[PDB]
């Protein structure tokens, strides 16, 4: 289990590489690592530039349920402009929550650690969890994506039960 | 010493209403409580909506910066010249983010006993003024912040 890191470090803020090879011993380690870490802190998601591995792979999936998915060099495509806010927090944010605007229904697409494309479509709650992580990959946290800053602050304040 | 109400708070984010009567006993009470409270928290300033009360109230002091009780304020820039700096908040722990602020100002407001106030201000004397009277027409600091790879722990932005 790997340390997380918090919102302030560069490292977090870097647009990830692109993995070259699959199903290579040091890609299971780090897949390995990633779901050990994020188990470790019950999340539903982590990407490998939260525990300072600048390479583009996220992990996600919680039992609304979310498919258990190792998902490398992501793209995402909208299926339509519409969006929904919701709220979220980030392992790398403890402590606050914050409501974000996301697309409701997307397509994304990318490879697993074996090299086997992803092509699937998702909405609402897994289609957030995807975009959430990804933006990761492109050095985003979700403050950045946050307009109305009413909706922003620490989790026991906003939700006293 | 009173809760200092913390970032997700709807009374952090209002308009507070002016004072209408000076030296009550109830006013000399709030200054009290503001100050006990501003002082347990080690702050170099507070404002009334941060306990609770919608009032335009708020104290600072900590090129030394004066203790002061500023009441029914406003703020005039003196030009429109801006800087970039560093702020955190007692509503706000653990997070610092760069604000820019302005370099001059001059504000004007009146002490608990209704005498007036007047002064101008530069640098962090500015900075700490315009801070605490953002509270009074709800605004937090993250609200002035436009790019937040300017965000984050105070511990890992400067350990
Ligand atoms: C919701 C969009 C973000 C999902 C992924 C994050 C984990 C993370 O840091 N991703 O990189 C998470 O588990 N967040 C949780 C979270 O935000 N949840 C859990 C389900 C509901 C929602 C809070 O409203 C908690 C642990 C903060
Ligand atoms: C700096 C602008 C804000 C000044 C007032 C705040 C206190 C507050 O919440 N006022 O409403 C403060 O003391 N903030 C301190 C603060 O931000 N400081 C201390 C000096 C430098 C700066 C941190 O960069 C600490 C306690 C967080
Ligand atoms: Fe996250
Ligand atoms: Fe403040
Ligand atoms: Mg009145």
């Amino acid at each position: 289990i790997r340390e997380i890191l918090k919102m302030g470090d560069p490292r977090l803020l870097r647009i990830a590489d692109p993995v070259d090879h699959f199903d290579t011993p040091e890609l299971h380690e780090l897949v390995k690592d990633m779901f050990e870490t994020m188990h470790d802190a019950n999340g539903a998601g982590l990407a490998a530039p939260q525990i300072g591995v600048n390479l583009q792979v996220v992990i996600f999936g919680f039992g609304p349920p979310v498919p258990e998915t190792v998902l490398i060099n992501p793209t995402i495509t909208p299926v339509s402009q519409d969006m929904e806010e919701g709220w979220e927090g980030c392992l790398s944010v403890p402590g606050l929550r914050g409501a974000v605007s996301r697309f409701s229904m997307i397509k994304y697409h990318g490879f697993d650690q074996y090299g086997k494309p992803i092509d699937r479509v998702a909405e609402g709650f897994h289609a957030r969890v995807v975009q959430h992580e990804c933006d990761h990959l492109i050095g985003k946290l979700y403050p950045m994506r946050i307009n109305d800053f009413a909706k922003f602050g620490f989790t026991e304040v906003l939700f006293p039960d």
